[PDB]
This record gives structure tokens, sequence and C-alpha cells, in this order.
């Protein structure tokens, strides 16, 4: 249709205001004196929330050109909740600070270029810093501080997590599900994970955690695109039969598929969930296999000649669950008996010993690593169900938190380390007086995070912002207490990759939005 | 016209506006960096003044009641001015801050009358205070020192001063003109100083200083009321024959009598001013007696039997210069012999010895010092006329503030002895929690003047202020250099007497318009 | 009446429109290729101009704010064009450009205050540059070049003034009349030159000149106050009966005698002008009995004890021609005995072999020097009128360009000197970042008056000013013959004194309104 065009000034203070919206939605929930926010609910009273990730999912503008900006910002601040699984109000907190400062020095007349030049150099040069900053997490105590910590200051689900870390592994696979007793339960199973989204929305079963849960389902085994609905009726027939769901793997699911998978799944005779396949060629073809080990399933191929009409129960796979993420998979004890998963992971163990390719071993050696050691289970114990919820939440969050500082490391939280960081970088200059700005724009909107957080708690952000900035090492603010004090030692800390992924993406769609004229958007009506 | 009536909230917030649009128009130009703001000008190009007067002269509002409510914070400002010769802008900053954090209680559901009382015992402790940490400027060194900051750093008027007050006392009179040759000039005559101001603005030959200069003048002396014009026609007839000013002293001036005066001046004919006279009664006659002698003239009293009408040239006395200032009148050098006027001189100190009344006694003794004493006159000296304009001026100024330094004493500036007393009466309490709160208010507000000077700096108030009030003694900040230290050794000073007076008149109308609500207005037409 | 108060950017933004306005109409103007402008008259046929002194002199703005701004550019450019009788157009597009940059910079969140200092300074290194740059011009040979170039090439006007200046001397002073013969003729006659102007501008009988020239004129020497009119009635009596103009030099004029004053003049019978009197106190009394030697008058003194009443035709000076400029006196070949003059001459001489004080001896020399050169009287000489009235303009403002030069130097015009200073100042710094951009703007607001005069021409101004910046020394850009070029070879020149004088009050109108708030103005009604 006709399409309303904006370029210019207008097109820029336009996307100003979108992101002045969301950012002042988002970030009145900061830190742990977070203002609460109530969002309108169409039926039933309002929700309250201080989660930041609810109040940008809720939030759209009348005006398409302040929308097309919040939108923007709020796509970037959600992929930085998908790389690190937190720190998002603060990923918006740094964007609209470093666009509200950029958009102004480029209304002063200054070359958008160079000023995106200078924050990329600025973030960069940051990002090196706090890995400087970095302090190693490795240790099992700092494993529990910080699982404890996360969740609302509980030792036990630290305790859990430390136990099941030393368990599986460092880089091992971590679930949470729920327990019978009120005791806390602990085991360990053969299981899988790969990085792999389901292709529609709708699939999720559970809106409020984006995930589905499958108790004892089929898993079926495709190496083909699923080119017509005619190839799965009979294993539809017999998964009704079976009142049992079901999850399909597949090379790829076209569109009609989906359609019609999404139109059985809301009509409720057939729950079905479908996951792009893992891997590439041959060693998806190898993984495959190794799933067809793990559920005693049968790779269904067109080159082998088998078809997917052709397919009896017994030849489909099982487990006792599994779990979908928005962008990972998780098998949990497939039913393949594990004398047959040991003769697979020594035949990848001899495939790795004859490997001569430097990344083809390393594909090997993370498939026998993710082949033996399987998945963790921790079920949540206590008395009443409403503490189920909470509690597998917290161990939830709880283990996203632990597993972000063990990839990376851990540094001073409260905004104290972006502090820091800034403080060092004092002295960095760029190749002329626009680079200088931007990098300075930069450095002072590294400042916005403790700022808010400050301002939250109601005290002066200016005041303890200069105290920060005066005191030295990790010398910060407590907002709990309202107390000086050296921020590892009260326990104020959060994983460096959450830190450095917020920055960077904030950084990145400032420089997006800072070299933006032309707004083209449908007329409105 | 009809009358419309707004009380309660209404007036409240009215009130509250037309302060607001004037605080922030006299606010702006606080401090050493105030920022420049323009004015009107029908006929011409607008000036540009950083003296808060002249912003507050030009400021009333189109609505009625946010203009009352301006036009009763310029008057108090405007007696704060007139108190001690200086600290208006520092006057409204307390007011604006008062009556905003006061309003803003009252709207709380809080009583009017106990924030009033908390506030009147908040500042009553506060102006002890201030005299408790007074400084005495006795020594010559520091009224060189005052001098000298006050005339924008000037040393010499300084020097001036200091001579000056060295030789006609630390109460005596001192009076600034137009010197001949480049050198500065000092000399000391016989003359005359009373507490009496203009009977109408309009007598006011230079509009831009207020008072009124006559060269060579001749003053009539008279005792009883000025009915009929009758009276001092051949008095008129004399003068313009004589084409010199004249002044007229008497014990008052009727409306017709003022009218015809004015008419005649705007003529032109005759240059008349007329002040009441001074004293009371019979210590009225005697300084009258004194004035006859001073000034070689003859009191005129129908009780003596003599009348206006006959009024000979020679009856009249005369003097070299006279200048009637607001609410003061100087005669210098006046012509009469100085054998008499040592005479009176004994007189009255015979009159002293036998005095018995304390009251008369000091009376006396007043007389007698303002009859030896005399009048001190400083002739400012340079090559230019404009220089010789704005060094009459930078005189003028500095001995006003070096006057008022001597009558009190002399703190720390730059807001930071309110800050001082503030920070010393935090554990001030009342008699129930309204109470408490205006105390709390009045002092929150006493940091009125320091945040506004650094805002005008450019720097953080919040931080300049916590640093302020964390040190101790006279330390304190810098507006001219940015940087810290102690204010006294900086030679940052200014009279207790002005931050006393502007604070209790900031006190004085915050309170009363914190307590009103009928806003008796004519309608807008 | 009630004013409105606007304060913050929007205050700035209305001061930029209305300066936009004003810079727009005046630049439009500059250059050899200035493009016309325009105006409009209320009778008759527009008037049509190239002189931005005329053009600019009639913009003010409908809407109150954008007047003032513009009023304030006016002004201050009127200001440049009284101190070096030229530049106008030059400073108001130096002040556009400052106050344009600087506005945007303030709009960047900038401290103003430190962008006015960063701007103060790079001004007065720019303005010691410029004397760095400077060329003497003290041969004939560059006075003559110079007074060709100024009158649209001319050479016989460079010649005449050339010569003049010889005869008279490097400081003297230089008259300008209509001459009988075709010829150009010069004389010298005794005369005088004090810097005073009239008291009101309605004295003017040429408003196009702005002075009043007095055909063989009586002069009523003065020493005191010209209280009343009766004073003046016997003189203006015995004026009317001479049929002839007078002039009143006195100590003073009051509001009530300068308003009689022009409303004699007004109704015609009386062409009476009156101006200030000279110097300060003895020198002053001095300098009028200098002026009673020259005319033949006599002092008028109060001290002395006579009175103005008492006047006869006798007692009156006499000259055969006065002009009153605009702050400026100058009569010509008074009456008064040449022996007379040469006996004052000597007496001043011994005062100055008296003389100890080194401000009272420069006074008497400068007094001897006055009385002794007398004054130069070029008469112009062609045929017909309006010729005689145009080449008589072309004189006087050749005059003022030759002995502006004269005065500090000249450097190379079409505005390339500026460009050099700024390309001889890119190194310089302030003490933040703030003043860093301050100098800035102020360096690249110096390339304005090339960039307007390319930009008139019609080429592209980026491209002449980067080759101009390209070259080095004089190299420039001819307007006139739009070819490159040493400036000083092709003779186009500009003095040093009015380019300095242009930047200078550009830059300080620019700081004063940079650091502008508050807007106080009448109600639009
Ligand atoms: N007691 C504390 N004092 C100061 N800062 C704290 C404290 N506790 C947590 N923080 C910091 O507050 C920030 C919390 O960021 P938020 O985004 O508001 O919440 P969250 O835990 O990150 O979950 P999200 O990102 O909103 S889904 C982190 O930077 C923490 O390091
Ligand atoms: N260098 C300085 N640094 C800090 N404060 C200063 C400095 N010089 C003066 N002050 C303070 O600033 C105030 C003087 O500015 P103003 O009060 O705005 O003007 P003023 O000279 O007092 O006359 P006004 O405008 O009629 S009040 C006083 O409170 C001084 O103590
Ligand atoms: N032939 C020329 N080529 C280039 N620039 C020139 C030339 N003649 C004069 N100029 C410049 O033009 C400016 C003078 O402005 P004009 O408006 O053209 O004339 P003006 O009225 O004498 O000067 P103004 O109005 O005070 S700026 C100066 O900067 C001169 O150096």
């Amino acid at each position: 249709a006709a399409k309303d065009v904006k370029f210019g000034n207008d097109a820029r203070v336009k996307m100003l205001r979108g992101v002045n919206v969301l950012a002042d939605a988002v970030k009145v929930t900061l830190g742990p004196k977070g203002r609460n926010v109530v969002l309108d609910k169409s039926f039933g009273a309002p929700t309250i929330t201080k989660d930041g990730v609810s109040v940008a999912r809720e939030i759209e503008l009348e005006d398409k050109f302040e929308n097309m900006g919040a939108q923007m910002v709020k796509e970037v601040a959600s992929k930085a909740n998908d790389a690190a699984g937190d720190g998002t109000t603060t990923a918006t907190v740094l964007a609209q600070a470093i666009i509200t400062e950029g958009l102004k020095a480029v209304a002063a007349g200054m070359n958008p270029m160079d000023l995106k030049r200078g924050i990329d150099k600025a973030v960069t040069a940051a990002v090196e810093e706090l890995k400087a900053l970095s302090v190693p997490c490795s240790d099992s105590k700092a494993i529990a501080q910080v699982g404890t910590i996360s969740a609302n200051s509980d030792e036990t689900v630290g305790k859990l997590i430390a136990e099941a870390m030393d368990k599986v592994g460092k880089e091992g696979v971590i679930t949470v599900e729920d327990g019978t007793g009120l005791q806390d339960e602990l085991d360990v199973v053969e299981g899988m994970q790969f990085d792999r989204g389901y292709l529609s929305p709708y699939f999720i079963n559970k809106p409020e955690t984006g995930a589905v849960e499958l108790e004892s389902p089929f898993i079926l085994l495709a190496d083909k695109k699923i080119s017509n609905i005619r190839e799965m009726l009979p294993v539809l027939e017999a998964v009704a039969k079976a009142g049992k769901p079901l999850l399909i793997i597949a090379e790829d699911v076209e569109g009609e598929a989906l359609a019609t998978l999404v139109v059985n799944t809301m009509r409720g005779i057939v729950k079905v969930a479908a996951v792009k396949a893992p891997g590439f060629g041959d060693r998806r073809k190898a993984m495959l296999q190794d799933i067809a080990t793990l559920t005693g399933g049968t790779v269904i191929s067109e080159e082998i000649g088998m078809e997917l009409e052709k397919a009896t129960l017994e030849d489909l796979g099982q487990a006792k669950r599994v779990v979908i993420n928005k962008d990972t998979t998780t098998i949990i004890d497939g039913v393949g008996e594990e004398a047959a998963i040991q003769g697979r992971v020594a035949q990848i163990r001899q495939q790795i010993e004859e490997a001569t390719s430097d990344y083809d071993r390393e594909k090997l050696q993370e498939r026998v690593a993710k082949l033996a050691g399987g998945v963790a289970v921790i079920k949540v114990g206590a008395a009443t169900e409403v503490e189920m919820k909470e509690k597998k939440a917290r161990v939830e969050d709880a283990l996203h938190a632990t597993r972000a500082a063990v990839e990376e490391g851990v540094v001073a939280g409260g905004g104290v380390a972006l502090i820091r960081v800034a403080s060092k970088l004092a002295d960095l200059r760029g190749q002329n007086e626009d680079q200088n700005v931007g990098i300075k724009v930069a450095l002072r909107a590294m400042e916005a995070p403790l700022r808010q957080i400050v301002l939250n708690c109601g005290e002066e952000p200016s005041v303890v912002a200069n105290t920060v900035k005066g005191g030295d090492g990790n010398y910060g603010y407590n907002a709990a207490t309202e107390e000086y004090g050296n921020m590892i030692d009260m326990g104020i800390l959060d994983p460096t990759k959450v830190t450095r992924s917020a920055l960077q993406y904030a950084a990145s769609v400032a420089g997006l939005m800072i070299t933006t004229e032309c707004m083209v958007t449908d007329l409105p009506k």
C-alpha cells in the first residue's frame, strides 16, 4: 500500500521519542529497588511485574515511526537476553543513553559515520577491558555464591547447582524438573543437547516459559525435507492411537507442513512439535545415528530408500521427557540400550583417533562429550505447588546466571564494572574530533546503569556515581542496604558475559540508529 | 470594576506559578558565572544585565494571580535590597525554595500555621547561628579586602574606603563624587545625614541611580505643614530668579502640594525636591536648628510667628551639594559659618551632660556625632568619563558592602554560610510533626543559593553541595576558578548582614504566603 | 504592561530566527558582486541599495523575540561601523556564523560559559595574529592606492588625500566640502576638533549624512549647565535678528533645554544645535579658552560671575563652517585673530615645558597639536551637481578607509586575512573539550566572509575556500575578475582596524548571546 517516508532530522527525533518511551517504561524496573509497573490484561485484573522483559514485550506505540524505533531497541534487547540470559534492562538503558547522546551530537552537526566508528572503538576497548577485569568463577564456592545471589539469596539452590556442575562437568547439560519429595533430588542420566529452535512459536504449550514439555514422547528421525502431509499420516494415526505426544526432527519442514501441524495442535487431537535437524551433512547424519542409538529410533532417509509412510511405532524412538527451548533441544533418557550407547561412543572415539582435520576432530570430540556426559536432573523439593513453581523458576534463572558466569567470568555488579572500565578508558582518543566525541558519548553512557539504579533507590544519582568513580577496585554502592563497600565482599556479582553482551548489543543498535535517515512505513490508517 | 475570587489550592498554585516565573528570571543571574539576561527597550536595542534587581524590576505577568504572587516576592526582595544593599537574588532564590517546598507540603494536608511556626523557629535559630559564625571586620585590612572584592577585585577603591573610614570614623558618613584629576582625591568637610526619603519618586533627576543630586541648592527650613501653594510662591519666584535648584524640608507635604511640585519639576522651570523633616517633636526642632546652623538658614515656624510667604533669599540656607537617597539625605559643606557649628556642638554637649533619660542622651550623643564628624567625600580619578561612571558605581556598591560588613560582620561567601548553618541546625526539632516538616523545609531551602551558583557554573549542583557539606569550617566551592578551598583565603566574602536580611525576609514572605487562601483580584479585562 | 517571559532553548531558537533573518538580509549585499536589495519607501518608488548599513537599518521583525535578537546584532554591527567606519556586513556575517554554530553546540548540552571562554580566547589570539599580519601603510604610495580602491578605483581622490595628509600630518584632521572650480583644490586653515556628539538626533538637518553644516555661524561658549530657557532667550532673540544658525557648546544640556531646542528647530525660526563640552575639569576650561581664542568668543562661567542672559553678539564666537558628526565636532577658520592663536599655542607650549605629569603633558601635547595643525579642507571639483554629491561621498568614505588603515595597518582583503589567521591558529587548544569546541567554532566562523563573497559571485564557496586555504601568504580569490592571485598585487585591501573591530564585535555579541536564557518582553498586542 501507500507508504509514508520520512528522512532527515525528523526521522531521528521520531526514533528518539519511540526509544525514550520504551526505555523509560523498561528502565523504571532496574535493580533491586526497581519500581513496580502494571501491564493491562484483556480479561481480569492487570498483572504487576518488575521484570523488564515483560514490559518490553508489552510495548508498541501508536505512531509508526516511534513504534519502529521502539521495536528496534526491543529486538536488540531481546537478542541480548537470548545471548546471556539476563541484563535486558541494562542493555536497554545503555542503548537509550548512547542513542540519546549520539543523536544529540548528530543534530549538533557532526558526522554520523565517525561517531559510529568512535563508539565502536570505545566499546571494543571496553569489552577487552571487561575481559581484563574478569574474575574466574571455576571454584565451586563462587559457583554456589552466584547461584545463591541469583536466586534471591537461597543457599540450597546454589549447593544443588554446584553439585550438579561437579557431577556432570563445567560445560555439561543441566535441567530442572519437579520432585515428589520435600527433599531436593539430583540424578544423572544419558541424554542429549543440540542447539536448534522450534519451527513456529505456536508449538509452545506453556507460553510463560517459552518451551514445551513432552512426557514419554516418541521421537521421529528424518533426514528428508518434509514435502507432503501424506508422508506422516500413518505415524499421526499411530500416535493418536497411542495417546502420547510426539516430536519430529527433520532436515527441514515446509510451510504447508507448518500450517498443518499448527492446525493439528490447536485441534488438540495430536500434540506434535518439530525442530530443525542438528549439524550439517555427513555429521548431521552421524548425530542422527547417535540419536537413534539414544532413543532406539531409526533414521529415515531417501538415500537409504526408506520412506516416512512405512514407519511403525517400533521404528520410532522414545525418551521419558523432552524439552524444547527457543534455540536449543534436550532429550532425557533415550530408551535405547546403554550398551549400544557405549559402543557408539567407542566408535566415535576411534573416529577421533583416526581424525586428521582439526575442526572435524573438534566435532567428534564434542560429539563423544555430549554422548557420554549425558544430562543432569535437579528435581526441586518442598511442600506446596506454588513454591514448586517459584523455586523451579529460581533454579532456572540461577542456572542461567551461573553458567553465564562459568563461560566467561564474573565482575563486580551493580553497574560498577562499567564505571571502572569507563574510568580506565578515559584517555582513549580516535582519529579526529568526531570520533573523540563518539568515544566520550560511549564512556559517559556506560555510567547509565549505576545512575539509573541509584535513581530507582531514590538517592541522588550524581553524588553516588561521583563517589563510586572516586573509589577504585570494586568499591561500589549497595542498592539493597544503601551502603557503600566492596561489592564482591557483599556478594553483588553478575557475569562478565551478560554485561559484555548488553554493552555490545547496545552499542550495535546505537550505531545502527545513528546512521539512519529514511523511514519507510505504512500510511497511518 | 467587579472582582473575582480564587481561594483554596488553586490560589496557591497560581501563586506558585507566578513566583516560579519571577524566581527563574532573577535566579538565572546569580553568582559570578551568572548567565546574561536581555530585557525590553521600547526604543532602541535591548539592554542586557546580570544584575537581578534590573530583572525583577521588569517582571510582571499577564494572569492577575501569578502577577501578584510575583509582585509579593519582588517587593520582599526589594525590601531586602534596601535593608543591606545587596543579596536580592539570594533572597529571591531562598524565597522560591521555601515557598515551593512549603506549598508542596501544604498540598500534603499539613497545617499551614504549624509549617510557618516551624520555618520561623528554624530561621531564628539560623540567624543566631549566623551571628555565631560572624567574623568581625573591624581591622582596616579586612575593610580593604571587602572593598576590593566588592568592586570586581579593585584594590585602589578598597584603599580609598579604608582611609575614608579611618578618617571619618567607623559609623561616619561617606559620599562619592566625580574627581577632576586622574589621581584619586579625599577630603572631609562638615555635613549632615538623616534618614528620610523623597515624598514622590518623580523627583529623581537620575532614575538610573534613584537619588537627587543638586549642585549648589538652596535649602528652606519649615517646621509646620505645607498647606497651600500660596505659602511658597515668593520662594519659587526667588529661586527662579536665582536660576538654581531648591530643596524643601518641612513637617509634611500634602498631596496637592507634592502634585504641584511634580508639575513644576516636569515643567523644568524650578528644580525642587521634597523630603520629610527628620526626628520628632522638640528634638525635631533642635535638629532643624542644627541644619539652620549648618546651612546658615533660619527655621520657619508658625508657633514662633514666622511664615513661609515672607521668605527672603538671605533667610534661605545653602549647601555646596545635596543628595537625596531613596530613604536618606546628605548635605555636604553647609555654607553656614563653622564658628556657629562648634558653638552648637558645645551647646548640645552641655545638653548631653545634663541629660538624664538614656533615650534623650543617646539622641543628643548621635546629634553631636553627626554635627562634629561631618561627611567625608571621596572623588574618583581617571582619564575618561565612561570609567568615571563605572568606577563611581564600583565605589558605591563597594562602600555599601563594606558598611554592611562593618555593621554586623562578615562570613564565608558563595552560599556556604547558610550551608554550614543548616548543617549545624540538623538536630533542631519542633513541637509536632508539621513543625518539624517546616523546619526541614527551611533547612533544605538554605542550600538553594550554593546549588544555584553551581548550576550556573554548569557543574552538577548535587555533587558540589555534598562535597561542601562534607567539609567543615569555611571549606567551600569557588565559582570563578571552579576549585574548592577555604573561602576566606580566596577572599570570597559577603557581609553577615546581607545574608541575615535575605534569609529573614525570604522566610517572612514564604511563611506569609504559605498561610494565604483568598486571592481577591479584578476580572481579566 | 504585562510582559511575557521565555527562557531556555526556546529563547535561543527565537533569537536565532531573528538574527538569521537580519543576517540573510544584510549578507546578500556583501562583496563587489553584492546582489541588490530593494527596500520599501512609504511614498514613491522603492529605494535599491547594495549598502549593508542602509539595508540593515530597516529590518525589525513582527515577532518581539526575533525582533530584539535582530536588534542586538544590528546594534553591535552599527557599533563596529562606528569604530572603523566600515566592516558592517562582515561583522554581521561573522556574528551570524558564530551565533549559529555556538547555539548549535549549546543545544548539544555543552556549557555556554566555557564556549564563550573558548571563543574569546580564539578571537584574542586571532586579533594579535592580525596585528602580526599587518603591513604598515605609512608610505604615500599605499595611501593613494587604498584611497583609490576605496573610492571605486579613482586615482584623483587618492592623490588628493595623500597630498592633504602630507600637508597637515599623518594624525591630522581632514574635511571635504564642495568647490566652485572644476579643478580639485586643497587648502589648510586654522581649525579645531574634539570628540563629542550631538545631544539629540533630531538636530540632524541632512539625515542621509548624519551631521549638520552651519554656514558662517555664531557659537555660544558656556561653562555651566543650561538650567533654564530664560538664559538662552536673549541670545535666541539676537540670533533670530541675525538670521543665522547657532551652535551651543556647553557643559551639559538638560531634558527641558533640548526639548525646547528641538521644538525651536522644528519651528525653523532658529536653527540651533547643541553639543556636550569636551575634556574635563581644568583641562575642559583650558580647551574652552582655546575655542574662545579660535572663534573670538568668551568663556561664560558662573564661577567667574558671568551669566548667559547678559550675552551680546560681540561676545559670541564665529566660524565660517561647522560640522557636527555623530561623535565628533569640527570648526573651520575661527574668526579669532591668528596672533592670539599663536600666543595661546606658545602659552600651552610653556605649560608643556613646566609639565611633570605624563598624562597632563600628553593632553597639552594634543592640545597644541590640534591648535597649531589646523584642518585640511579638500573641495571636490567637477562639472555637474550629481557628480559633486557622488564624488564627495566617495572622498568621505575613502578618507575613512585611508585613516583607518593609517591608524593600525592594512592586510590582504577579500576575507583572506581572516582565513590565514584561522589557518595559523589551527593548533590552539583550551582547558577542556567545551573550550576546544568554542575555539573551533570561532575559527570555522572566520571563513564566513570569504564563503559569502564567493557565494554572491555564484561560484562554489567551499571549493574556493579550500583553494585559498591551500595557498599561503596573501594568495586569494578575486571576486571582481573571478581569478585567483596575490591580493596586494591586485590592490584590493582591507584595513587591519576594520577587520579587527568587526571580528572583535562579532565575537563579543556572540558570547553575550550564547549565555542568554531569559527573554522578558511586552505581551504581543
Ligand atoms: N543489591 C544490589 N545492589 C546493587 N546492584 C544490584 C544488587 N542486586 C543486583 N544488582 C544489579 O542490578 C542489575 C539487575 O538488572 P536487571 O536487568 O534490572 O535485573 P536482572 O537480574 O538483570 O534481570 P533482567 O535483566 O531484568 S530479565 C544487575 O546489574 C545486578 O548486578
Ligand atoms: N568567586 C565567587 N565564588 C562563589 N560565590 C561567589 C563568588 N563571588 C561572589 N559570590 C557569591 O555570589 C553572590 C553574589 O552574586 P549575586 O548575589 O547574584 O549578585 P550581587 O553582587 O550580590 O548583587 P545582587 O544581584 O543585587 S544579589 C553572593 O552570595 C556572593 O557571596
Ligand atoms: N575586488 C574584490 N574582490 C574580493 N573581495 C573584495 C573586492 N573588493 C572588495 N572586497 C571585499 O569586500 C568587503 C567589503 O564589503 P562590501 O560590502 O563589498 O563593500 P563595503 O561596503 O566597503 O564593506 P562592508 O559593507 O563594510 S562589509 C571586504 O571584505 C573587501 O576585502
